[PDB]
């Protein structure tokens, strides 16, 4: 399972600009197409992204101690980004992204 938690920001047609909100990135999937859900905390019908051959760039950013920003550009433009998340699961998240982006 991937999946992590802080304040999402997310800026894409189907969200339109959001404030930062607490929640979470998980990965789901079916028959090799990878896909990423928001959740929010405050609840409401969680949205979905395609990953597999949709992923522009993935970034991280110090995001104080121990804790990083990852921020990910998908190709129809949807720019998602997660605050303070611990550095070690941002970087396996990225991982893991570079990897869809790279159709393995």
């Amino acid at each position: 399972s991937l999946k992590i938690h802080g304040p999402i920001r997310i800026r894409s047609m189907q969200t339109g600009i959001t404030k930062w909100k607490e929640g979470s990135f998980e990965i789901v999937e079916k028959e090799n197409k990878v896909s990423l859900v928001v959740h929010y905390n405050t609840g409401g019908i969680p949205r979905i992204f395609q990953l597999s051959h949709n992923i522009k760039n993935v970034v991280l950013r110090p995001s104080g101690a121990k804790q990083s920003r990852l921020m990910l550009t998908l190709q129809d433009n949807s720019f998602l980004s997660i605050d303070k998340v611990p550095s070690k699961d941002a970087e396996e998240m990225r991982l893991f992204l570079d990897a869809v982006h790279q159709n393995r």
